[PDB]
């Protein structure tokens, strides 16, 4: 239903729609926006970020309030009918987040910040469906998520610095892939250990506003390794 | 869309979708209740309020934001369009409200309770109605909140104590409706001490349950008299 509104004018409602905080709107302006076929710039990859990790967050945090309401009940059927539906919604979101990122967003995608952003994404959402995933076809989900997850890390580690916040952003997502997911608590806080301290050693060739940037992530990881150890 | 699912099954569905904080999921459940035809319990009448309230709650709040920026502004067209479409969105909510009040609600409810209760949510959905409309259509949508407004307080003064919630809620919401909509602060400072100096006369004969409930409303009618004198 974005087919006829001008690429600029779906940006511009994407931000009104953030400041609005209507995340739903918000996710279907950016969705216009990228079905127009052009490569997306920072900008917009945050706008189209924030968008949908809002949309989803929202179903994910009502997934788990109504999975914990059933597993208490394990009445009729309405708590796993009502979960299902709220499941279902979820599994759309991640497959609409999952098509655009493969047609034809990660493809064009040829700078080390857009591919590894977009991969990122793709382990992000992945990962969202495998909370929900039950049983083996939960296993090949989980296997996509780790392998886009692990090519964005070997594009980062070769083409950005450890401060760089995509770096640091998808470390620190990751390491909640397999300490939540992946059940490998261990191979979790090796990866936020060494990410952390690798981005520590080049905080020095920062500028203040870089630095606020990465301490900012660091402090995210630190806070996990507190939870974790 | 809720025409095949069992009465108690959307009662028990709206209970869930709160406790997930899905109020468009809540409302939509309590709107297929109500288009069973039988009348709702006192439970249930909150239970429809409260979806309602949360829908229209985030359209006014995001409307404001966009209306501030659109004033502001006074760029393109689309501040102006995204306004226009969430202002559109709004309408429809009130529109459905209303209409289930219109049918059947209000007809059907006979005693105090439910015919205060329903009559003050029609002044509230024209009253939410009013804030968007512009000229004159907008004094024909003030005086039909009004109407609906006066006819709750006259049953609601013949039929129930002054400390009663529904009574004090309404004329909560009237004073407010007279302060916002209708510029009468004066109106909206004398009836909400009136019913607040009523009120506290009538409290000795309430238990400690009924209490709490009471001077929790008193507390907001003395907040809007802080913020109004
Ligand atoms: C509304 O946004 C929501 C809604 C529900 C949520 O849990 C249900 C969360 N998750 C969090 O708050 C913490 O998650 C972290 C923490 C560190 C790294 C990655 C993630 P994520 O699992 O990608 O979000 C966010
Ligand atoms: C999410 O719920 C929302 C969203 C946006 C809102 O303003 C935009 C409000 N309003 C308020 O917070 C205070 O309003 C009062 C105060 C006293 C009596 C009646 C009302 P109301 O005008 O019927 O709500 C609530
Ligand atoms: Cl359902
Ligand atoms: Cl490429
Ligand atoms: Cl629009
Ligand atoms: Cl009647
Ligand atoms: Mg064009
Ligand atoms: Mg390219
Ligand atoms: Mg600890
Ligand atoms: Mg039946
Ligand atoms: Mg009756
Ligand atoms: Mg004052």
């Amino acid at each position: 239903a974005m087919g006829s509104m001008e690429r600029a004018s779906l940006i511009q409602k994407a931000k009104l729609a953030e400041q609005a905080e209507r995340y739903e709107d918000m996710a279907a302006f950016m969705k216009g926006a990228v079905e127009k076929g052009e490569e997306l710039s920072c900008e917009e990859r945050n706008l189209l970020s924030v968008a949908y990790k809002n949309v989803v967050g929202g179903q994910r945090a009502a997934w788990r309030v109504l999975s914990s309401i059933e597993q208490k009940s394990n009445k009729g059927p309405e708590v796993r009918e009502y979960r299902e539906k709220v499941e279902t919604e979820l599994q759309g979101v991640c497959d609409t987040v999952l098509g655009l990122l493969d047609s034809h967003l990660i493809k064009e995608a040829g700078d080390a910040e857009s591919r590894v952003f977009y991969l990122k994404m793709k382990g992000d959402y992945y990962r969202y469906l495998a909370e929900v995933a039950t049983g083996d076809d939960k296993k090949r989900i989980i296997d996509s998520a780790r392998s886009a997850y692990q090519e964005a890390m070997d594009i980062s580690k070769k083409e950005m610095p450890p401060t760089n916040p995509i770096r640091l952003g998808l470390a620190l997502n990751f390491s909640v892939f397999h300490y939540e997911i992946a059940n490998s608590p261990e191979e979790a806080i090796s990866l936020a250990k060494t990410t952390f301290d690798e981005a520590m050693a080049d905080l020095h060739t920062l500028s203040e506003d870089s630095y606020k940037d990465s301490t900012l992530i660091m402090q995210l990881l630190r806070d996990n390794l507190t939870l974790w150890t």
